[PDB]
RNA sequence: GGAUCACC
RNA sequence: GGAUCACC
RNA sequence: GGAUCACC
RNA sequence: GGAUCACC
């Protein structure tokens, strides 16, 4: 194995899927960027550290760009009009079994499943009510 | 709509699924917890607010219990040995349309989809290699 | 080659052997862990660097769990009562050829071979007498 | 018994084996040197101490010399062109059974077995990748 | 997936090829060293950093040794009589798409292609004329 | 005889090839520029000097432009939206025979050969991982 | 807390 | 700029 | 961390 | 070290 592989970040149903691929592991921060100019690329980073004697902490960041073409000095440059940033930190005790861990993964997957409260709020520029 | 409803957090395939239900709404912060003692419950909370003039930020927090060797209803100390804490912060610029937001949700669903690098590392008590 | 692969750490003769597999590579430090919670796992890490102008140094670290009376997946405290820590540092002058290095490995295999003074003392909770 | 016996440090297959024999136990540091001039001898030292109220710590050092004959002042002297130093410290809790200890020994033996990642890297002047 | 693997630095037909293998990835500086004595080995290092707001900057270094034996007072050591040091810094704006980077790469390969002015001047201890 | 001639810097099959032609050899600095507007042209410079008593030092520089049109107030000019700058310095002791220099050259060609770590990282807007 | 996001 | 080459 | 390796 | 790249 090697879990450092590419994957589809945005599954747009076979066409216009956004796949992100490995691009750097300097300083122990695993990085993946979409196949774009670095100014318009999607980026995902992940790093794990023993945040304490008894915890391990994963730090995952995702940047979703809104691409544009800005005219600077009379010249057109590929640019990102804005960026949406996701920052997540997961602290897991060292006493967690592989099954305990799989439980955390499933909880995170269910949280964002289509139709559930949270992804429905975000997608509608609303809050939970 | 009205999205503060009960949902399935851990899908164990119809049998032994973990449902989380509304439990508090003080301060506009929606809270959902599982049917357990608060020390052993699955807890999810979510709130939105405008972090700055240019952004809106969602703060989602999840607590997952260490289930292996757990004594249901018992007093388990130290608390930090028996719980995992997830903390997500999603920053979205005020220009993001509903469409932009749906894509942001897709990017999040993709990152955690089964079989991708990140969920596989977490689930296997691993980092990236 | 490509040597960051899974291997058998504890050979219990084909049955109940302990295999340790790649789990992290942040900072060029290869890590291998067994299939357990991180508190009960067998862990091995290895890195090389040039310690000085004249030497290269390998830093190998191993953690072995106290298995007698262990509760698989349980929370066992204090951590220091349930784990043994091995720490090896191998310093090799830049003049050592591959041949010189093979002999150095043989010297290490010899020291720990079954039946010699050192492994026998360790295994019997003894010193030298 | 008396585990303070001689042993073959480098098994060169019956011919040119490097056997190391007991040579000193002053100050509680057990020593073994190869049958050479003290300037060209292989040396192994071992000492155990109750590093703490609840630990015991073994300190093992091995020196592998690269022998030469240096001409000092117009005279030839048996000398070591350089030395490779191995330093290992093993900390074992006092709660470790003899079987727990045997497990540590096997882990150390498997680590260095021919063909496994670590001894393969060292022997090839390479790192783990 | 990884690009931190071994590769043929010098292709001398299929035999007498110089293969450089990964050795250390400390502080975002990837290092590859050829086998045998570290003293006579080839070395390649590479690192990338964001040199400024719009630029990323690669720093590649290569050392080619002149393999020789040093005899001093009758003790001979494997040394490098001397070394050539190559230091290249490639600056690339963040507006470069992957297509642009492939072009930057073909330009570098062309500069050094056999028969072109530059590699011919170097191979002949000459300058431009 | 001269090595100050034109050459294909970028080989795009046999068409869309970038040819750089001699332009100026002032002060021991050879310069080659591609055709058309000097503003959108490629540039290669090379010079050799005796950096020290035992060394000679080559300084090669290459600029790859991003061809674009600048419109300002209705007046459009042929410009380069931006440029990548390559700066390489090759140091070679005066003891190097022609054979040694040919080896230094094959090492440079190999570093950048297609598929090897370095040219692959660059062509993909990536680092080492 | 916050960001322009491995940063303050 | 120079190096003994991730230093100066 | 480091060594010339029971040392700093 | 940085560059707008034989400059700083």
């Amino acid at each position: 194995a090697s879990n450092f592989t590419q994957f589809v970040l945005v599954d747009n149903g076979g066409t216009g899927d956004v796949t992100v691929a490995p691009s750097n592991f300097a300083n122990g921060v695993a990085e993946w960027i979409s196949s774009n100019s670095r100014s318009q690329a999607y980026k995902v980073t992940c790093s794990v550290r023993q945040s304490s004697a008894q915890n391990r902490k994963y730090t995952i960041k995702v940047e979703v760009p809104k691409v544009a073409t800005q005219t600077v000095g009379g010249v057109e440059l590929p640019v990102a009009a804005w960026r949406s940033y996701l920052n997540m930190e997961l602290t897991i005790p060292i006493f967690a079994t592989n099954s305990d861990c799989e439980l955390i993964v499933k909880a995170m997957q269910g949280l964002l499943k289509d139709g559930n409260p949270i992804p429905s709020a975000i997608a509608a520029n609303s809050g939970i009510y």
